């Protein structure tokens, strides 16, 4: 009777998880693919018309993957030649197709090898970066206009984020920001002139005779940072002036004093724009609100309009200060910030009234400000049931702060405790995402009544297919320590016997403001081991975890590589004295930050573990970029915290590895955690004379994405864990 | 009773092998260290005086490792700051000490960071290369003279060999050649301008933040070769002319036609110099003999003086055409060359009489022309007992070629069958090196009587220390195949039972003109496994082995990666049907070329093996340098043998790896077999979905020399073999 979730049922991915990714084109209309054609749904009654045919693109000669329709619904952009670079950066070519005249444009097209292109919020104005310069077309068929000329590769990035501004701050490539009615366009430029490079080898296919040395700007902690500058241009007169005039916003003076960054820039009104500027020591940021001048033509920022935002126990925000959310008029806004008790709640500011008013309280951080009508503010947070990995949607009335209504609570909390959401334009309709504990369920809701229309995807298909197979189970809970409760979880095998000795495996990522303890239902490697192998996977959230207040998340400021690693072991301890946790067989594995921790853990004399696996792990903080590292360690100099970068290195513990069975794995083309860190980890043990299992993956970046490598790694880990155990 | 040669007794090296490395300063005097001081021995009676004190160098402030005394015995050069680069290249600083006035020189010293320095054969003239230029000092304290100014790093090498000219042709760095009476000096220059580079990462100690990208000129097979040029200068008038005039020798025309090299240049007389020039297709070389002109001042080469030397079945020579050996006058010489039957015997040439006369015959190649008095010619060869790995010294009389006397035959062939030798100047005394089968024995002999004076080192110390431990044993022999006998050998365990099933391990290097079957007595990793683990190590010489005629060595010309790999397995077969060779447990491991073979072997469908280990193995010949590769494969183009580079790639066999248990190991800073080859080997299996054991060694060059890495690797191999077996 029945089999289990094997490696193959995993790797080859037999059990599919149907989504329903849609994009609203208005306030009551969105677009949803259907494999062949692309239907256009009507938010309300759902009278699904067919927007664009599928066969209308066979004879294209190219392999097309993405599309982008302007507001006008008059042009579809076609993406192909996708060449991943970093996390979100990609270089490809695009073709514009005129929807109305049912014909494909031909002359004055977007250059091949572009870097980013986009529609403006309204109107089909196309802005784009190519060869590191910003060109803009008012009309598709018409020529174009170069807003910059200074653009010099791997030096001056116009309209696009360099390496570090991508991964750590914006988590995107798009360094341009269109204005509400497509009248203004604001970009961000970076002089990487003195920014240091990190070279390495790429080997391509067996045919390449001489390897290629990839050099890319990358400020490893304490090094030089690419100086930034912000501008704005009038996309209207640029067509009839010759050289489009590009006015620059500078300051804040509180930022000019030294090394600065650029947190999150967002418009408020057609002539009002708010820019958040962070300091290198990320405890002090300042938000600026500048408007447009009809006389002077310059963007002025009346000093009595800024909102200084500081932190006495660390950095500012979760991974950057959250984006403001202005009201319609544009003189009032809402930004999720750290409060007194250290919980992140929607403070309501005024463009001149310095202070604010938190329109929420308690011991439950708020996740994000989704929608904002001059009636309700639909946000997400971990309040219901009290748990941190519990995502829900609440709609607080802007007039009375007692009027706070949950919407995703009782939809079926027997199957849902984790959400996120997609709204229409005027937010007259929203699409909820139930991603756990049970199977994901996407559903539609009308806003004026907050009533549930219908079910867009119930996964009943996948579901019936899991009754034929003995799946595991997820016990998510908390343990008490130092008077505070910390959250962990266990992917328990089927037919769980709490009286027999089992082998444990700690799956730890646990990096600052993370969360390894949530109701999220995933069918990953954890799911295989738990079922087929009978190895209990477990993740613990300790003294650094986010979404649980600042007292928990900030307790690692500057002490990175101490508590979040101790707590892990202290956790491993708490499990030992639980019965089924067969002391003589406990494991710990981690990827990325997870590998780093899993590295400090092994070299602790803990002896709690028999073996361990670290994938692309950090091992000395000078080896990672500053915008992330400096935020949790200050500067690597004796005047700051250099003493600790040196204490928290996987290398100094190399000696205590003699007991364990370490297994290092690393992409030899990792843009993120440079192979370097792992090149020193090995050489560490080689010098201390300690055998260990090495395994490199050629050309593989930080995620060891490639189909083959992916299937490969998780295989080599299965052979390992099911050795060190069964 | 007794233990065995464990890993530790190996790695930590407990059992030492006393040598007796000496250097003759004349015809009856040499220098031999004594740890503290440095004694000077008298070749004859042996009345050992003490040359230089040890304490005379305490207060040196530096760490000194080497010394070099001029002929004059008037100056000692002191080496320190040794920075290994490649195989023989090294960069360090040197201090000259005046022996007579017992004082150290101070001003006008050798610049720090020099690249090579040397005494002339007579007189204390110092020639040296620094920053890629050739300077020469007549006197130590006096200034110096720059013979070149074109010297530009990683482009123009004056007085020093680039990467490829070091490893494959000269096996040295010294690209200058002093003339007999220090009157002339001849250098070799290299325009590496178009020579391609091979970059890679070096990571240094944990402190380096940004890795360093090592770029070095290196012509991988079929690429561009660094064009060479040869000169000569008058070290006498250079002191009194200003710019020392540097006359160039060009041609041969047979060489100007296309891509050429420079085999081996050697003087004959104060005004006679012979230069050997090879073609890119290494089957055709030409030796030139040019003299000095008193009128014209130019070095002329009367065409009727050259000695064309071609090969119809391969390249010319063993790894380069052997060096000529002229007679005193300088009009007659001896060069070991391939003869009719294809055996390398001392042909005797005349500077004008085109042909020659072989003063030796038979089925035993000659190793080398050691000494040459106008009486006898003391060479080495594998004639005695008929075996190939049998080295001995013979002294054939120049007047009668029947007068051929062995000297190292009966000294105790119960303990000796392998030699090599060090002669005095006028060869009035020679020091023999018995390196196998039993313990090494160094001894002295007088030449005028060829009588054995005394024993310089008998190893009786080490010896007595091997009676307390059960050492293995070495059965060296041959097997018959295709009517020809091929040589193999077995490092058999103690108390060998030829009736019980044992596990075998093929230790194969077997590359062109190599020898894995010889009477050499070594205490390496093989010795550990054989004893303690009871795994029978074995090496086989097949269809490519040298020292056994051309019919055996040349049978792989252009077919590299076919017979020498087949024969290996065919050999593995011959062992299987021998009893103790437990079929269900046979291994094969190889380093460098050895790993390559051991790679082709695994992917053969042979099924003969259960597992295998390859260290820094070649895996596609485009990945190695041309001067070595082109010699055994011609050029990688369809007009030559490109078709076969592609057949002989470890990658195409990636599929047949599913059965075996491959284990790849490779230095990540290998100047020789670039990590590249192994980066493709892995990616090969990753794509065919085949689990394998990877293990890289950071910064380690081709030999994984470093104490720690060395101990490490051989450990990781012991865990493996003693798993795949015991
Ligand atoms: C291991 C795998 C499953 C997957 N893990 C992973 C874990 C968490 C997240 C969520 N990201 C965020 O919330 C935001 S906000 C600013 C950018 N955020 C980031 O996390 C950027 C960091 N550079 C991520 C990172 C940190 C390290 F310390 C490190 F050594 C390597 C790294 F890649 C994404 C990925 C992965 O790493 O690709
Ligand atoms: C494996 C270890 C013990 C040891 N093996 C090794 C084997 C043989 C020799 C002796 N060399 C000679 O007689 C002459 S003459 C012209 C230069 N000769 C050479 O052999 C030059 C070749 N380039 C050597 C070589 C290197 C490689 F990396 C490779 F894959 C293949 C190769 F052939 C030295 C070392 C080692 O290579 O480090």
């Amino acid at each position: 009777s029945r089999k289990t979730y094997t490696l193959t049922d995993y790797l080859k991915n037999t059990y599919r998880l149907k989504l329903y990714s849609l994009r609203w084109i208005s306030d009551h209309e969105y677009l949803y693919k259907q494999e062949n054609n692309i239907l256009v749904f009507n938010a309300e009654y759902g009278n699904s018309s067919v927007f664009l045919e599928n066969s209308t693109f066979d004879e294209f000669g190219h392999s097309i993957n993405d599309y982008s329709i302007s507001p006008d619904g008059q042009f579809i952009l076609l993406e192909y030649n996708y060449v991943k670079q970093w996390r979100h950066s990609y270089t490809a070519s695009y073709d514009i197709y005129d929807l109305n005249k049912r014909q494909l444009i031909t002359e004055e097209r977007i250059p091949n090898n572009t870097q980013w292109v986009t529609w403006s919020p309204v109107g089909h104005k196309l802005a784009y970066v190519w060869n590191n310069d910003i060109y803009v077309k008012i009309e598709p068929n018409l020529p174009s206009y170069r807003i910059t000329w200074t653009g010099k590769e791997d030096i001056i990035y116009n309209g696009i984020t360099d390496w570090v501004y991508e991964e750590e701050v914006f988590s995107a490539y798009s360094a341009l920001w269109w204005s509400p009615n497509g009248t203004f366009l604001a970009y961000a430029q970076f002089n990487d002139t003195e920014v240091p490079l990190i070279e390495y080898s790429f080997y391509s296919d067996e045919s390449l005779q001489y390897p290629k040395t990839v050099r890319v700007p990358y400020p490893k902690a304490g090094a030089v940072n690419p100086t930034v500058k912000f501008f704005v241009v009038n996309t209207d007169s640029l067509s009839s002036v010759t050289n489009a005039t590009s006015i620059q916003i500078t300051a804040p003076a509180s930022m000019l004093i030294g090394d600065h960054y650029l947190c999150d820039v967002t418009w408020a009104t057609q002539e009002r724009i708010s820019l958040q500027w962070l300091r290198r020591i990320q405890n002090y940021s300042v938000m600026d609100i500048c408007d447009y001048d009809e006389s002077s033509g310059r963007w002025n920022c009346l000093v009595a309009r800024q909102h200084i935002e500081m932190s006495t126990t660390g950095w500012v925000g979760r991974f950057r200060p959250s984006e403001p959310h202005f009201t319609l008029d544009g003189n009032s806004f809402y930004k999720i910030i750290s409060n007194e008790e250290g919980y992140r709640h929607i403070c309501y500011f005024q463009i001149d009234k310095k202070d604010c008013t938190f329109i929420t309280k308690g011991t439950w951080e708020v996740i994000g400000i989704e929608a904002l009508t001059s009636d309700y503010l639909y946000y997400i947070s971990n309040e219901y049931k009290g748990m941190p990995g519990g995502r829900n949607l609440y709609k607080i009335q802007l007039s009375d702060y007692t009027k706070v209504t949950c919407l995703s609570c009782e939809l079926n909390p027997e199957r849902c405790q984790y959400y996120s959401v997609s709204f229409s334009k005027e937010a007259k309709y929203y699409q909820l995402r139930c991603s756990g504990p049970g199977l994901p369920l996407y559903t539609l809701h009308s806003s004026v009544n907050d009533k549930g229309l219908r079910v867009l995807e119930d996964n009943s298909a996948l579901d019936k297919m899991l009754q034929n197979v003995q799946m595991p189970s997820k016990k998510l809970d908390f343990i008490i320590l130092n008077e505070t409760k910390f959250w962990y979880q266990m992917i328990l095998p089927p037919h769980f016997d709490k009286s027999k000795k089992y082998p444990l495996l700690l799956d730890v990522y646990a990096g600052p403001c993370s969360q390894k303890a949530d109701t999220v239902f995933r069918l990953n490697w954890a799911t295989y081991l738990a079922s087929t192998e009978n190895i209990i996977v477990a993740s613990f959230d300790g003294r650094g975890s986010g979404y649980q207040g600042d007292k928990i998340m900030h307790a690692i400021n500057r002490r990175l590589g101490t508590f979040e690693v101790e707590d892990q072991i202290e956790a491993a301890r708490q499990f030992s004295k639980m019965g089924f946790v067969d002391n003589k067989r406990i494991a710990i594995w981690g990827w990325s930050y997870g590998g780093y921790v899993t590295s400090m853990v092994l070299g602790s004399g803990s002896g709690v573990f028999k073996c361990g696996i670290a994938v692309a792990p950090v091992s000395r903080w000078e080896y990672y970029d500053s915008v992330y590292t400096e935020r949790y360690m200050g500067l690597p100099t004796p005047e700051d915290n250099l003493d600790h970068y040196r204490n928290s290195t996987v290398m100094s513990r190399a000696e205590n590895f003699k007991q364990v069975e370490y297994l290092l794995i690393h992409g030899t083309a990792d843009d993120n955690v440079h192979f370097q860190q792992s090149a020193q980890i090995s050489k560490a043990l080689v010098d201390v004379g300690v055998d260990f299992q090495a395994m490199w993956y050629t050309d593989e970046d930080h995620g060891i994405a490639s189909s083959t490598a992916h299937q490969h790694i998780y295989t080599h880990m299965s052979h390992f864990i099911k050795q060190c155990f069964s």
